[PDB]
């Protein structure tokens, strides 16, 4: 990810939102999908200020790289090879770390001597059971985080894994990513464009429209991108 | 450091106290200089028990790896590539950050491209102003915290800069070290063994009785080291 672009995104368990995270500051937006009623609710503003259970942590520091919302109003967040559990508690905004920060060989053992040691570029929640997504460079994990594997049990390249990113800019790695409110669709992002996708654990599907521009399409993120 | 033996320690400002790290703990110790009567005042404990402040960042998870005092109840602390200020609160039990947790090319950026950047073995206070001697491998450096500059223009090795360490376990390095509240003494520790050293700002250094046992010189640490 360059200066100013999305880096890490996370969906909220409060319906249409999600968390974007850019350099050391993030965006709640209301992405209004299926609709054009996009507007952002809160920021650019820092981790530091936001969160403020993250101010005197790495993440306050530097921001944050990587995320996924797991369950409830929880989500795992990582800067380069740390990372930790949060509750980002959207409605009594009252944050506290749950876990970590810890390496992220640590707190997920089977990334040990692997790519994501060093660190994760992106990541999405699968709707299927407690399964995740995760991408470094070209290659891509599927995981369990109840049984805290691997659910492939090998890590494959994206294009084996995603066809409809073959000879598009998804094909070696993505900026951030996060799962739709919209049942099994979801969003790439990587420089000033974005792909939303729609997904199905068999394997095989689609880009919806082509890859476009984040503030086309969301014309309220229209200078704020980049940052 | 190999594991249960000291990895960073630092001065209190209560008269004859030390914190010495451990692993992931540390313990409270009145090493009674010039005098007989050590004893261990608490621990060993976890640091995220000790000092909560830090329960929830890398130094609670994985400890700290280097130290030394400044000036009041603070010090700098570190883990590999990252460090923080902190306030130890002695008198209290309040311990809290000051600032960081941050990269050490960061808080220090004449460390940057250097063999500090990545992690720092051992520090120890000067005599001198705010002057800070600080080691990695077999090669010390001389910076101030205050000018945050280094005072010696170029990274030197041990033996050039220790004489008295020639021949020694610890011209190849040190694992941990601090300065004494009698004057110009410095402890240096590898393994099992310690020197206890007559510095001066200047050329001429002396191992006080040799390179000797920690538990022989501190029989209160002796069902404790190694841990
Ligand atoms: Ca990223
Ligand atoms: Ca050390
Ligand atoms: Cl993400
Ligand atoms: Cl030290
Ligand atoms: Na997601
Ligand atoms: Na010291």
């Amino acid at each position: 990810t360059k200066p100013g672009y999305i880096n890490a995104a996370f969906r909220s368990s409060k319906n249409n939102e999600a968390y974007f995270f850019i350099n050391d500051k993030y965006v709640l937006l209301d992405y209004a999908p299926g609709s054009s009623r996009d507007k952002v609710l809160y920021g650019p503003t820092p981790v530091r200020d936001g969160f403020k259970s993250l101010n005197q942590t790495i993440f306050g520091s530097y921001g944050i790289d990587c995320s996924f919302d797991t369950e409830n109003n929880e989500a795992f967040i990582f800067y380069e090879n740390f990372c930790a559990l949060i509750d980002y508690a959207p409605h009594s905004k009252k944050d506290k770390i749950i876990l970590g920060p810890k390496k992220i060989a640590d707190v997920f053992p089977f990334f040990e001597g692997t790519v994501f040691e060093s660190g994760i570029d992106a990541a999405y929640r699968s709707t299927r059971g407690k399964e995740v997504y995760l991408f470094k460079g070209d290659q891509y994990a599927r995981i369990d985080y109840g049984s805290n594997s691997m659910v492939n049990k090998e890590i494959k390249s994206i294009s084996s894994g995603y066809p409809c990113f073959r000879n598009t800019i998804f094909e070696s790695g993505a900026d951030a990513a996060f799962a739709s409110h919209k049942t099994n669709e979801v969003y790439f992002f990587k420089d000033d464009h974005y792909a939303r996708v729609k997904v199905t654990p068999x394997x095989k599907l689609x880009i919806m429209d082509g890859v476009r521009e984040i503030v086309d399409y969301w014309p309220s993120l229209k200078d704020i991108v980049p940052l």
